[PDB]
């Protein structure tokens, strides 16, 4: 079943229910996921209206770009030239600049394929918007199927050589309550290295570091509390996790990460080289989600993209996009029940 | 009564019906007027869904900007510096460039005041968008009241010195049918001067001309057919009218123009200095409106704004907008039915 209704400010809420009775919802305001429920329980963080996103926090569940993450001094080099982008976090350009794509109303069309339903959102970033060369015709397809797979497929074409590396900003919290920390969740992640941050401004330090056998090593499943309790310098610097993890083996075919709570698991697949993990280190901010005050560590993202900092660490990749060349990316989040035995206490 | 329905592509259609039973409807796709009817008759041109506008012609009824009209070579000077805007008509920047504000989905809020209902649309134009310095936070409020007054009020604020001169692009056609020419309508317009066009590229020619006692003098009501059959080189150049007329007296209190057909009339009020009048000189194009094939001269606009061409004729005005200043504009289309 497919259902649509006004969500506020002119945005719509598109709600899907698959054959297994699992429901998921999206809005065209920032081509974003609003909710995902199983048995009446929220699997992710989200608000009840458009206004809330704009008044409380506009990133949760959104599509962010054109470049996800921080770009030191807002400086990028395009086909030989240096370009300065909108600077919204001090001298840094964070998540494409102020009033970016996550704040726009995208147009959309729904395609019903039976066992699969696709929601294709479109938007044009005009040439020069927030300093980005263009224009860039973008499209984000969110699809949900009978197999409980939520897939995100990105496509883009630019009239001019530019940069492009968007991502999906969903926050998971298997407790279904923002006021409950995700430290009770188990995490498995196929990554042996990470990118440390320079300082509080959160730009990259410049080096790549091996995390095997440290508190950030999740190759073998472990409780999140091990990280949160860590006194490692990087952890203390941001009061939790807020870093890019470099995947060891690439390819859409491999389960790169798995987040588990009791009988529920979320598996992560992607064709991108890294996953930026941010554990909502908001401290006492207490943003209200469904009338619940959010706690420090009350959520966790899995932002799959080319790691930020490629401007300083060329080894991370190249986010350039040549005029006329078609960009594509695919990330998938799949829901499973009883994939493993996870019975713990905190 | 107010009614909201899905207009396609995620866009909304907001319809307002006042005490008199007159119906006017808007869409957030381009903060635009879609229809206006009385007794089942359309007074303006419009389509039946969002896709139509995107496939056929995105200008009808839209809020166009940041700058309305043609800018020679896409060039503007801001604080003594040259800036090149997106060029979408040859080397000119027309109606703000490609994929401009008329094609974006604006957020909106409806305010029901009883005798009056307002629909406030908002959109943020990022700094650099199509070459325009910004951010420019813009709002366009469309309001309809029990006196049959459709009012448009614009407001904007920019973080940087830039340029700003939007307009409303509605096309009227009191015949209620696009296949019929507006040549039978009478027009009155309180303007004695006009701005001639250079040539077919439609950039301004450079001068300001007196229209007194010419085929373009409408100070005294007259049938459009007159102008339409004229031999003035300007009329011939464009095959109708496609020009800025300079208003004689400035101020919102004065009826600047009047469009009439039989018992029905439309009055125009604005706080702007000029009115650009375009008579849908599309030739054989034949765009379809409500299944009706549009004819040459099958519509007419009243684009109120600062005259295009101020980049070459300073006397026309100045469209600059200084950082931090609040821009405001108001235009009103008043419907009257004779008894
Ligand atoms: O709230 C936005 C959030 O987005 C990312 O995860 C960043 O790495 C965090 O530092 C933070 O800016
Ligand atoms: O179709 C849009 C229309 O906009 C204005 O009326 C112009 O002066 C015309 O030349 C035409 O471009
Ligand atoms: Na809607």
């Amino acid at each position: 079943s497919i259902k649509i209704r006004d969500f506020g400010l002119g945005s719509d809420l598109i709600s899907l229910t698959n054959k297994a009775g699992v429901t998921i919802s999206f809005t065209n305001l920032g081509a974003r996921i609003v909710d995902w429920q199983k048995d009446g329980k929220h699997l992710i963080l989200g608000f009840d209206s458009a206004k809330e996103y704009l008044e409380k926090d506009a990133y949760p569940g959104a599509t962010v770009g054109p470049t996800a993450g921080r770009i030191k001094d807002g400086l990028v080099k395009i086909s030989g030239k240096d370009y300065i982008l909108n600077q919204n976090e001090g001298p840094q350009t964070l998540h494409g600049g102020e009033e970016s794509i996550h704040t726009k109303l995208w147009t959309y069309e729904v395609t019903d394929l039976g066992a699969e339903v696709q929601v294709k959102f479109s938007l044009v970033s005009n040439d020069g918007t927030n300093g980005y060369p263009g224009k860039i015709e973008m499209s984000v397809t969110h699809s949900f199927d009978d197999d409980n797979k939520w897939k995100i497929h990105y496509e883009a074409i630019s009239d001019k050589d530019t940069v492009f590396n968007p991502t999906g900003h969903v926050y998971f919290n298997l407790n279904g309550d923002a006021s409950e920390s995700v430290e009770n969740h188990g995490l498995r992640l196929a990554a042996s290295r990470f990118v440390p941050l320079k300082d509080q401004t959160e730009i990259v330090r410049g080096d790549i570091v091996d995390i095997k056998n440290t508190d950030l090593d999740f190759r073998q499943e472990k409780q999140l509390s091990n990280a949160f309790n860590s006194n490692m310098e990087q952890v203390q610097l941001v009061k939790g996790i807020d870093h890019p993890f470099l995947l060891d083996q690439l390819g859409l075919d491999k389960e790169q990460a798995r987040l588990t709570l009791d009988d529920t698991s979320i598996s992560v697949f992607t064709d991108q080289p890294s996953i930026v993990i941010f554990t909502a280190n908001f401290g006492d901010l207490g943003t209200l989600y469904h009338e619940k005050k959010q706690v420090h560590h009350g959520g966790i993202t899995f932002e799959c993209q080319v790691s930020p900092g490629s401007e300083q660490i060329p080894e991370l990749g190249d986010i350039s996009l040549k005029a006329g060349e078609k960009y594509q990316a695919t990330t998938i989040y799949s829901l499973h029940t009883k994939l493993e035995h996870h019975h713990h206490h905190h």
